[PDB]
């Protein structure tokens, strides 16, 4: 199984200056509770945007997809498809794809599942935005309740599977 897994505005964008434009920590602790003891599908940009205490991230398997084939990826496995990072020499019954724009793209025609997190937050694109992809109708699901942040952003949790 290959599942996205995204936090998106409203709006759709995900990535902004390098990372992402509001913070929200139930939704990472939603991130790291599905992924964790997983292999993690990332494009090299998304790499390069974790923090370093983040960096690999710890207790799942880090791929990262470049086609600059000298990539220097300490903790990571360096592929260079998307395709090579859904053909691992090791299966792993859960592959999720973890980002950016560019993967998820690429990535949705093979996935089965996607975890979107909408954030209640009021985001105009801006020109080198990061941005979600969209969900025709081959796919459909099911959403959590709005839910409220101890910072105060407001958050529900949408589950897509393909028909
Ligand atoms: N909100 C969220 O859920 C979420 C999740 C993840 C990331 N983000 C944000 O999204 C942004 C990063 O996304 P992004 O779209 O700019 O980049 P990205 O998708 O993470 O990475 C793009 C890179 O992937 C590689 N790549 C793309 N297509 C490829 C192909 N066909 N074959 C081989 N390699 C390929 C290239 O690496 P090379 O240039 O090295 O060749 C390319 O520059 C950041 O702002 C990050 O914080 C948000
Ligand atoms: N639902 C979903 N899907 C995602 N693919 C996703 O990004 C995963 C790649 C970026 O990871 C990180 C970036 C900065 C710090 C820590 C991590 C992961 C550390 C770990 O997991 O140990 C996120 C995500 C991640 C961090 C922050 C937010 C925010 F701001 F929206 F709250 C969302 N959320
Ligand atoms: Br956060």
């Amino acid at each position: 199984s290959v599942g996205l897994i995204w936090a998106q505005s409203t709006s759709g964008v995900i990535g902004r200056d390098g990372g992402i434009p509001w913070r929200l920590p139930e939704d990472l602790a939603h991130f790291k509770r599905l992924t964790m003891g997983h292999t993690v599908v990332m494009g090299r940009r998304t790499w390069d945007s974790l923090p370093a205490a983040h960096r690999p991230l710890p207790g799942r398997r880090n791929v990262v997809v470049t086609r600059q084939t000298g990539l220097v990826a300490h903790g990571a496995q360096v592929v260079g498809s998307l395709e090579q990072a859904l053909s691992p020499a090791e299966p792993d019954a859960a592959t999720w794809v973890i980002g950016g724009a560019q993967i998820y793209a690429l990535a949705l025609p093979l996935a089965n599942r996607c975890e979107v997190t909408e954030v209640d937050v009021d985001l105009p694109p801006e020109d080198e935005d990061a941005l979600a992809p969209v969900l025709d109708q081959t796919w459909a699901g099911t959403s959590g309740e709005w839910l409220v942040s101890r910072s105060g952003l407001r958050y529900r949790m949408h589950s897509y599977r393909r028909l």
